[PDB]
């Protein structure tokens, strides 16, 4: 009778920081826009979003399920936020610190 651990340093990002994206967060359509022509979201999954009573709501929603699904949505959702974080402004010391992307961008 043993058992270990887990990991998925996508998904962890989305649950420690679950109450901070919701702070951060405000656009959730966008989210879903883009996840739905990338062919990730469902219309019974963004059914559930758009359900949600107010926006607070939408962000949980959304990273709960992104987090069902596993490290490939996980891995694009997580991106759209900083390609999109040049658009935001409660979204952009976060991913200094925990630090995305990696090397120069030449070439």
């Amino acid at each position: 009778g043993s058992s270990g651990s887990s990991g998925h340093p996508h998904i962890q990002l989305l649950k420690s920081n679950r109450e901070l994206l919701v702070t951060h967060i405000r656009n959730t359509q966008c989210l879903v826009d883009n996840l739905l022509k990338n062919d990730y979201f469902s219309a019974e999954d963004a059914e559930i979003v758009c359900a949600c009573p107010t926006q607070p709501d939408k962000v949980r929603k959304i990273l709960d399920l992104v987090q069902s699904k596993g490290e490939e949505v996980s891995e694009f959702f997580l991106y759209l936020l900083q390609q999109l974080a040049d658009a935001y402004v409660d979204l952009r010391p976060w991913l200094l610190e925990i630090g995305f992307s990696s090397g120069p961008s030449s070439g």
